[PDB]
């Protein structure tokens, strides 16, 4: 994968700790009736994409097909996501304390930089993108990532303990993404 | 010009306001004569570029022609630097007291954005390059600007009142850059 995306390394800038991420806010669910907001009940234009996933794992983001961004890898796994690639044994976790786990060097980190490369195909109604916006909703990923809809660079976020949230009204399409 | 600089439009985007650009620091000479820094004197490690540039006007990033990055245009004209190009009458300087002399939309500028292309071609000694670190120093560059040295990208600067420093230890070679 390329071009610009490679070339920029955003991976080793601290500032650039996104690109297109939206605005921070409270918990929301657009409900649209309100007594379903009132007594916290589950809306319907907050869907879940949890459940499983494709997966393939890389060394680094250099080692990534082009082809990753149009179609499903036929080496890739169904896995569960959420998760995290070390308990699926795809490598290992690591335990330190202080010492960092990559050479003190910032803002750069090592060129052989274990990758996961998560694709999802989904549908989407046609009532979501008739009127309104429809974002995505990331709400950890550890520690960084580039992000593609249907082929189209989307955007890129980082720290991981926060939701990272990106407009994808102009990416999608009725039906399967 | 192009590709990953037309691409990212840096220039309108809040998160970016420099690529590559070097620590700032108080005021440096690097005498490497201690009573020259005593008297402060004059220091030949630091060099003044200013004089004639070569310099064209374009009504938008988008029209600057790639072959600049390589060669000089034959239909640039012969400018001082430090200057203002509204004083050369490229285009009009404009006098607006509160009102943005640009439509207010955070982070975007029009379309229709003046661009400053200048160039210089100047000598390097080897003494420079075979030892040490050789960087250059914007004092002053209204309002933001992407550098190269010998065809290749070094970086981007914002902030108009502030100098903007570049390492081009890798950049230069010994004779005419
Ligand atoms: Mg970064
Ligand atoms: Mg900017």
């Amino acid at each position: 994968i390329d071009p610009v995306v490679l070339q920029r390394r955003d991976w080793e800038n601290p500032g650039v700790t996104q690109l297109n991420r939206l605005a921070a806010h409270p918990p929301f669910a657009s409900w649209r009736n309100s007594e379903e907001a009132r007594t916290d009940r589950p809306s319907q234009q907050l869907r879940s994409l949890n459940g499983e996933w494709r997966f393939a794992w890389f060394p680094a983001p250099e080692a990534v097909p082009e082809s990753w961004l149009e179609c499903d890898l036929p080496e890739a796994d169904t896995v569960v996501v959420p998760s995290n690639w070390q308990m699926h044994g795809y490598d290992a976790p690591i335990y330190t304390n202080v010492t960092y786990p990559i050479t003190v060097n910032p803002p750069f980190v090592p060129t052989e930089n274990p990758t996961g490369c998560y694709s999802l195909t989904f549908n989407v109604d046609e009532s979501w993108l008739q009127e309104g916006q429809t974002r995505i909703i990331f709400d950890g990923v550890n520690s960084a990532f580039h992000l593609w809809c249907n082929g189209r660079w989307v955007g890129y976020g980082q720290d991981s303990r926060l939701p990272s949230e990106f407009d994808l009204s102009a990416f999608l399409r009725a039906g399967e993404n």
